[PDB]
Formats: structure tokens, C-alpha cells, sequence
DNA sequence: GTCGG
DNA sequence: GCTGATGCGCC
DNA sequence: CCGACGGCGCATCAGC
């Protein structure tokens, strides 16, 4: 809301970079300003205030003062405008298309949603799921219906074995009224740090209840696909589902990874290791002078890992952008 | 694109 | 098959 | 052509 304008205008020339350029570091660079801005408590009147906050730089300084001056960019006009650039960016949207394979669809001459359903035998099986639910996956899905999602994954693992414990992760886990995806947290006592089917019981569970509907891919603790609620006698969409296997003694790292926001855990990260450490989804590390972290650090809290790295806990409410 | 070694 | 790099993706 | 930039799972491909 307060300085919607500025972070719209760096998140639209975040996502040409990733998509159209292939500069993921400018893409960063861009989502860092944008996040650093959102939560900056005052109206930014003149690029050179916001030049003050950390990752604000002369460029993006001298953008802020052309849309404060117009409440446009020009650059961001002749992107609009662009139908090579419009078409690339849209093929991205689709599910197992990224910034390459967009392009070489787009060199092709395949540019379009009908172009893509009349091109079907150039997909992946990935991109043909993709392709299938294009609508659906574009739609959020309502707190209500997280609700009842979470609440069919929670008895199906329980089915399969009281002792797995199932936490859903991401924007759900931070409190948002909305989420794009379902991301669940899996931790069973049998899968340790220390000790090695236990992803494929559970997903194996959810399929023969009909809530996961396909599979885009999957491994020994990563699953990637779509589920679907069960509606009455107009269906629900289908739905992105994430499900990550993590060793029971890691939980804490691996709850903080999967709550995110994703930009929150970049800044962590580099903030880590500015402070002399190493950040994963397993542990923290200390680094050492040879670039060889060093041995797992004692953890009974998420915010035994702010500490490490002396940072005021933040609730997950309070990860968002 | 920005920051820092 | 491997390693290493790329392409897709997850926060 | 200053280099780093967060860290990693899964699928595939290049060159063995
Ligand atoms: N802040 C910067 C700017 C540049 N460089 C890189 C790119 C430069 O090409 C190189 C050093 O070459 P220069 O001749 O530009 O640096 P000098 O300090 O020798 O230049 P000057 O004569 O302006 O002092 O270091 C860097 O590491 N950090
Ligand atoms: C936003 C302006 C650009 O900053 P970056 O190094 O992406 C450049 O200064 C000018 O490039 P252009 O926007 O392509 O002219
Ligand atoms: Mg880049
Ligand atoms: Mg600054
Ligand atoms: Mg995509
Ligand atoms: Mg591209
Ligand atoms: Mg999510
Ligand atoms: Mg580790």
C-alpha cells in the first residue's frame, strides 16, 4: 500500500530480468530493493531517501525519482510493449517452463496458449501438467481452503503412521488470508541425521484418497505435484503441492527454510555469512578459513538461529514482504 | 544492480 | 554408471 | 571480464 507504486514498478523490472534478460543477480537485486522499501514506515519522496536503504543504488535511486516525477517508467513502457519480451515473460507463468525453455519456445514461434496446446509434443511431462492446469495454478487459494487441505494431509499421515508429524510451511505458516501453493514439512523419528520409503508411504496415501491428482516430480525426501479438494454434487482448482522430507533432529532449520518469505531467507542467509556462518535447510555452521563449514551447531529453537547470527526474533507473521 | 573486499 | 553443469523448481 | 550475490532437491545432458 504505503509505496505500492515503487515496489510494483522493481518487482515488474525484477521478474524482465529473471525472464527475459536471464540476470538472476539483477532479479535479486531488484526483489531486495523492493522488500527493503515495503517495509521502510514512510511515504519515499525523492530517489535519494531511498539511496539511504540498504540495496537502493544510484539506478534504482534514479528510477524512483523518473515514477515519482511521471507515475511511469519508461523502461518498463517499451518492455509492455515489446511482444518478444510479453510473450516470454507469459510462457514463464507456466509451471516447468523457466526463462530458457520460454525463450526457445518463443525463437520457435510458439508465443501463445494455443500455440503451447497445438506444440503439446514439444512439452515435458512437467510443462504438459503445467499446460493442463494454466488457470487453476494462477488462482490463490482462500485461508478456508488451506484450512481443509491441511486437515485432509494431517489425517492421511497420521493413517499411514501416528509418529510422523506433517507441518504446513510457506506464506500458510506466516498467518496470509491467501497462499499460492501448499508447502507440508514432513519429520518422522525413523529418519535422523543419524539413520536412514518414508516419503512414499505418505504420498503414496494421498494419491489413493484421490487428494494428490499428479506427479511432477519426485524423490527420497523432495515431492512435487498437484492435489485437489473434493467438492459437492462447480470443483475446487487443482492446486500446487510441495511436500519436504526432513531429518527429525533438523526440524528447526528446515521449519525456518520452509516458512520463508523466500526473499526473508536469502537476506538471512546473507547476513549469516556476512557474520561468519552458513545457513541451510539442515543446519547452521560456523565457515573456516579454507571454505570448509564447519560441524552442525546446537539448535532447540528457531530462534536459537537468530541468535547465532543476533537477530530480534521475528514471528512468522512478520517474514512477509 | 549493489555492495564490499 | 560417474562428475559437473544446467534447467526446473522450493523457501 | 572486480567477484559475490543463499542454499539445495530432482531431472537431464555432456563428456567421460
Ligand atoms: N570499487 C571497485 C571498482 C573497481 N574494481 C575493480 C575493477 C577495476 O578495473 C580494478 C582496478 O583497476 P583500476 O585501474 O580501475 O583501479 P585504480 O584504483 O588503479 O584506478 P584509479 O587510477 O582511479 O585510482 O578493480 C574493484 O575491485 N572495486
Ligand atoms: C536501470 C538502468 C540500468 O541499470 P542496470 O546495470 O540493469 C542500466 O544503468 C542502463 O541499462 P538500460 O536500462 O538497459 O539502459
Ligand atoms: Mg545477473
Ligand atoms: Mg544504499
Ligand atoms: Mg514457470
Ligand atoms: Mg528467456
Ligand atoms: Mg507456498
Ligand atoms: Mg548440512
Amino acid at each position: 500500500t504505503l509505496n505500492g507504486g515503487i515496489t510494483d514498478m522493481l518487482t515488474e523490472l525484477a521478474n524482465f530480468e529473471k525472464n527475459v534478460s536471464q540476470a538472476i543477480h539483477k532479479y535479486n537485486a531488484y526483489r531486495k530493493a523492493a522488500s527493503v522499501i515495503a517495509k521502510y514506515p514512510h511515504k519515499i519522496k525523492s530517489g535519494a531517501e531511498a539511496k539511504k536503504l540498504p540495496g537502493v543504488g544510484t539506478k534504482i535511486a534514479e528510477k524512483i525519482d523518473e515514477f515519482l516525477a511521471t507515475g511511469k517508467l519508461r523502461k518498463l513502457e517499451k518492455i509492455r510493449q515489446d511482444d518478444t519480451s510479453s510473450s516470454i515473460n507469459f510462457l514463464t507463468r507456466v509451471s516447468g517452463i523457466g526463462p530458457s525453455a520460454a525463450r526457445k519456445f518463443v525463437d520457435e514461434g510458439i508465443k501463445t496458449l494455443e500455440d503451447l496446446r497445438k506444440n503439446e509434443d514439444k512439452l515435458n511431462h512437467h510443462q504438459r501438467i503445467g499446460l493442463k492446469y494454466f488457470g487453476d495454478f494462477e488462482k490463490r487459494i482462500p485461508r478456508e481452503e488451506m484450512l481443509q487441505m491441511q486437515d485432509i494431509v494431517l489425517n492421511e499421515v497420521k493413517k499411514v503412521d501416528s509418529e510422523y508429524i506433517a507441518t504446513v510451511c510457506g506464506s500458510f505458516r506466516r498467518g496470509a488470508e491467501s497462499s499460492g501453493d501448499m508447502d507440508v514439512l514432513l519429520t518422522h523419528p525413523s529418519f535422523t541425521s543419524e539413520s536412514t520409503k518414508l516419503l512414499h508411504q505418505v504420498v503414496e496415501q494421498l494419491q489413493k484418497v484421490h487428494f494428490i491428482t499428479d506427479t511432477l516430480s519426485k524423490g527420497e525426501t523432495k515431492f512435487m505435484g498437484v492435489c485437489q479438494l473434493p467438492s459437492k454434487n462447480k470443483e475446487y482448482p487443482h492446486r500446487r503441492i510441495d511436500i519436504r522430507l526432513i531429518p527429525k533432529d533438523q526440524y528447526y532449520c528446515g521449519v525456518l527454510y520452509f516458512t520463508g518469505s523466500d526473499i526473508f531467507n536469502k537476506n538471512m542467509r546473507a547476513h549469516a555469512l556476512e557474520k561468519g556462518f552458513t545457513i541451510n535447510e539442515y543446519t547452521i555452521r560456523p565457515l573456516g578459513v579454507t571454505g570448509v563449514a564447519g560441524e552442525p551447531l546446537p539448535v532447540d529453537s528457531e530462534k536459537d538461529i537468530f541468535d547465532y547470527i543476533q537477530w530480534k526474533y521475528r514471528e512468522p507473521k512478520d517474514r512477509s514482504e
